[PDB]
């Protein structure tokens, strides 16, 4: 079946594990527990397509980067340092497969938080300029997670 290698990259402790593991095993992981490197594949049904998500839950590279289709750029909505890495994410993804309009979404994690400190309007500007959908989430509540990795598999089809 198709397979849809989706990396899930960004600054130390934003979630992407967490929201990794609520898409997969559908649970917030409440914990410290940093990463070193986790691969998760899971056989799923996603607009009638049957397929195969082979995603790859990396540490807070060149060579996952290279074979991974599509990236999810996550940061945190309460941790402005983690939207300010974004660029050199983004930057070494575009580098790395020799392409500037790879498959991929901004994140902007733990949505559920009243502390923000990242207006969703600089995240979405951004994510405009890149060229990229911008989608919030939570790990905890769940929400936008799938739209989260759903989206960015359409993004890879559109390709
Ligand atoms: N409130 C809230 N906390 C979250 C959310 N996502 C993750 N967290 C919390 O943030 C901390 C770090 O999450 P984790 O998934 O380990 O982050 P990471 O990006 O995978 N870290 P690392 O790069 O070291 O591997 C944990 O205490 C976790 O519960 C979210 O959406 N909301
Ligand atoms: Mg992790």
């Amino acid at each position: 079946m198709t397979e849809y290698k989706l990396v899930v990259v960004g600054a130390g402790g934003v979630g992407k594990s967490a929201l990794t593991i609520q898409l997969i095993q559908n649970h917030f992981v409440d914990e410290y527990d940093p990463t070193i490197e986790d691969s998760y594949r899971k056989q799923v049904v996603i607009d009638g397509e049957t397929c195969l998500l082979d995603i790859l839950d990396t540490a807070g590279r060149d060579q996952y980067m290279r074979t991974g289709e599509g990236f999810l750029c996550v940061f945190a909505i309460n941790n402005t340092k983690s939207f300010e890495d974004i660029h050199q994410y983004r930057e070494q993804i575009k580098r790395v497969k020799d392409s500037d309009d790879v498959p991929m979404v901004l994140v902007g994690n733990k949505c559920d938080l009243a502390a923000r400190t990242v207006e969703s309007r600089q995240a979405q500007d951004l994510a405009r300029s890149y060229g990229i959908p911008y989608i919030e989430t939570s790990a905890k509540t769940r929400q936008g997670v799938e739209d989260a990795f759903y989206t960015l598999v359409r993004e890879i089809r559109q390709h």
